[PDB]
């Protein structure tokens, strides 16, 4: 595991949302990526992968304001406008084999309406 190059990995993943081109993102992914956010879960790619491109409807411009690396665990603040609004959420990553192994994403309230919808429209 190497700290510099677990950085890119996670910084790159977020980073395709507003740019880039969407289902971009499962490279980075294990098979059996699960993504946790609050009490929904997320399992396989492609699901993880679909629920990515879902989100990047709701940014227009994504900023990553702050990284920690930490072992194979890395954590990343992020800021993202839309329409006109800033909000700020989390993104904790478990990195195992080179690959992502694990993604729990912490939201503002206001974005949880959002997050149980694209639950249900999955």
């Amino acid at each position: 595991m190497s700290r510099e190059e677990i950085r890119k990995v996670v910084e790159e993943m977020v980073r395709k949302l507003k740019q880039g081109s969407p289902e971009d993102i499962s490279k980075y992914l294990s098979p059996d990526v699960r993504l946790e956010v609050g009490n929904y879960t997320f399992e396989g790619s492609e699901q993880v992968t679909k629920f990515w491109r879902m989100l990047t409807k709701f940014v227009d411009r994504v900023e990553v304001r702050k990284v920690q690396v930490d072992g194979n665990h890395v954590r990343v603040e992020v800021e993202v406008e839309w329409n006109g609004k800033k909000w700020t959420f989390e993104v904790e990553v478990e990195v195992r084999n080179g690959k992502i192994k694990r993604i729990r994403l912490q939201v503002d309230p206001e974005f949880k309406k959002v997050v149980q919808n694209i639950w249900n429209l999955l």
